């Protein structure tokens, strides 16, 4: 299938084992901003669901399919590849919805549905939006979408902005500096210090922060899920030009995302911005191994390049320069091994 | 190989990726009790090393091989299957020991050594001693051991004791009772509550505790690494009869372990007992889903059965009874998915 061809079996097994736990479904359901905003998007756009056919891509416990049923959907196909599919079926029976929600075990790339659908719903967003490569399964599912069918969420906006955080930078350097020791119990570790620095600075930092660390207005990159094809997400090139509002050391770029559910009645936004209430996605920071000085009024420009790998994640390349001085930082990050600093 | 036949590829890939990070090698090296006790065991038994041939099974960064070199070993074969082997080779060159330490990339079950060795050194202990199934690779390596060669560690003792901890027990039902809601955003979750309770109680609890929670003197199960075969670890049956020193509710069994390095000059012990300073192994507790009342002077008897699985861990079965009342509890746990409560 398209899933098995893009994914190492090793990563798939670990991935679906992780989402098979009730504890993990619970952790996600308990994010009230997430769960409540999804419910509001669906119920306030009830005409997008009333008497319609729905596909729920990666239904987990089934929660979004239940929201679609509350809104009046005639039929909901709820596709789930983990062992969570069994638990979903139990809930569908106990809530007396066997006439309306049909659980289909397996990958959305591999199952068959009996008809085309009016609307696809999913929660495909990972850290930095793109982690887990679930957006590809979501877009793949458009093969089941009727012409003029909708998608919930409809669009996704990635936001980036430069930040200053000397304490964060020093924490990572202090950890890597372990490998500087010429006599760790009599052993010289120092030939590995560069490799250690590289490894620590490859880790995106998942945590929240005060907005005052941000040194310019964010730049926005938009993915339209109605129009994008799966293959568009193999290589994601995000150019940026920041106009610096404060003078200081730029220690890296901070990332967050918003999704919009563009319904017939209204548009509802789920935001993971640092100006908004906290979610279990937090925000994500990519540190530069050498920070860059910029004065207010300068321009920081470059590219964030995300390259999809077979471990259901991305190799990230970030190149940034201060245009007025030619000072450059080039960084590689490994989105599969984040540092959960919260 | 013997490794591939006993291990799902999915688990092996995750396992060796994890040990490929310098951060993880560092976390283990920074455990002073571990690193210092290994150094002391090797250096204070310098006659077991001076001019001898040594095999280091799963050398990681190479630290134990360097200790063998400090003690005078003539030749050390350092086997490592993760990408950490490359980092070890860099350290061997930078410490001018290429004439004495030979790094061999790969699994100890698949590589070739050019000669037999006098002594095998390793750190094969996981949570509850047996987690990760690395003891099997350690014993497998005895095919390279000269007759009357030594093993460092020489023996391993698993200790188990009944404990009382009402707050730990209650935390499981508090977490699972999330599912005992008739209208979580309009959805009746209650039919999954039993399954959630079962999942939480299947997790061994990795943390430490005050010794006052223990209700009887521990029972000891010993593996002699000079005599044991790999096959001995596929099924580990630990019978127990505890003579209760305190009255109360028994909520489960607590586990820890000791290893001894039995050298020609002295015996050195590395202990993870709750009476000793804390290590990164902590201790491990397996809860009973139904606790058992026992009075001081009663006998709590039964069996702990550890059954090796292909995810490099064990299925644990614990059956216990209070002999004076016939009250019974039977419990199943999955050592691959522990709860890190510290
Ligand atoms: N917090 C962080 N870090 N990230 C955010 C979590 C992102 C959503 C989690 N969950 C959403 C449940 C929403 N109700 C994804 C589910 O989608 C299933 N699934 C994944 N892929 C496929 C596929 N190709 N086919 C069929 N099912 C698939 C998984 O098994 C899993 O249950
Ligand atoms: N903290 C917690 N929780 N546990 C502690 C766990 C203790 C082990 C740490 N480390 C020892 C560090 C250096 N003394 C094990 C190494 O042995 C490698 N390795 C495993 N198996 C094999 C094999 N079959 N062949 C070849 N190499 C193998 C691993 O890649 C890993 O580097």
């Amino acid at each position: 299938s398209v899933f098995s061809e893009r994914t190492e079996e090793s990563s798939a097994v670990q991935y679906f084992q992780f989402y098979g736990y009730l504890s993990q479904q619970q952790n996600m359901m308990q994010d009230y901003v997430r769960t409540g905003t999804y419910q509001r998007a669906i119920l306030q756009n009830h005409t997008d669901f009333k008497d319609k056919i729905v596909l729920d891509v990666g239904c987990g416990s089934g929660i979004l399919s239940f929201f679609a049923a509350q809104a009046g959907a005639r039929k909901i196909y709820a596709v789930e590849a983990s062992t969570m599919a069994q638990h979903a079926e139990v809930l569908v029976k106990s809530n007396n919805l066997t006439d309306r929600i049909v659980v289909i075990p397996g990958k959305v790339e591999e199952v068959s549905l009996p008809e085309q659908v009016d609307i696809i719903i999913s929660e495909p967003m990972g850290y930095m939006l793109f982690n887990e490569r679930m957006l590809e399964s979501y877009l793949h599912a458009k093969k089941y979408l009727k012409p003029s069918g909708n998608m919930f969420p409809t669009i996704g906006d990635v936001h980036l902005a430069p930040f200053t955080d000397e304490q964060l930078y020093m924490e990572q350097f202090t950890k890597a500096n372990f490998w500087y020791q010429p006599s760790f119990h009599g052993v010289d570790l120092s030939a590995l210090r560069g490799a250690a620095v590289d490894e620590y600075f490859r880790q995106p930092v998942v945590d929240t922060f005060d907005i005052r660390i941000l040194m310019a207005k964010s730049v926005k990159y938009t993915v339209n899920f109605l129009e994008a094809k799966e293959g568009d997400l193999h290589r994601i090139e995000i150019p940026f030009k920041f106009h610096m509002l404060h003078s200081g050391l730029v220690h890296g770029l901070a990332f967050w995302f918003d999704v919009a559910f563009i319904g017939s009645i209204m548009t509802v936004w789920l935001s993971t911005a640092p100006t908004e209430p906290l979610t279990h996605w937090y925000q994500v920071r990519c540190l530069f191994q050498s920070p860059l000085f910029a004065k207010a009024g300068d321009t920081l420009s470059g590219t964030c390049l995300l390259i999809a790998n077979k471990r259901q994640s991305y190799d990230i390349s970030i190149v940034a320069q201060v245009d007025q001085t030619g000072s450059k930082s080039s960084n590689l990050l490994d989105l599969k091994n984040p540092f959960f600093r919260y």
